[PDB]
């Protein structure tokens, strides 16, 4: 277990989707972002979309392509991004508070 600390705050509001807890999950390099995701197995808690562990300073040791881990933490979206003029990548975003190889 790695504990973990994230700091990209939302700038309007936080809305909260749902809350992980040892939940499996895949760690994805993504190309073009050149930033890692998260997918997850319960995909039906975030409709498939992957995760971003936003600001949030991970161990070099996770930072592998499709590396199985098991996470916690709070997954959530920002209002900011919830707008009708806004075109965004469909993602959302957790604050991990834990992660460990699985």
């Amino acid at each position: 277990e790695s504990h973990a600390s994230c700091s990209c705050e939302c700038v309007e509001e936080k809305i909260p989707i749902v809350t992980l807890k040892n939940e499996n999950a895949h760690f994805r390099y993504m190309k073009r972002r050149n930033d890692f995701a998260l997918e997850i197995e319960n995909k039906e808690l975030v409709r498939g979309l992957y995760l971003i562990p936003r600001g949030c300073d991970i161990p070099k040791k996770y930072k592998e392509d499709g590396l199985p881990v098991i996470i916690s933490g709070e997954v959530f979206d920002c209002s900011e991004y919830i707008k009708p003029w806004i075109k965004r990548d469909p993602v959302y975003f957790i604050k991990l508070s834990t992660i460990k190889k699985k």
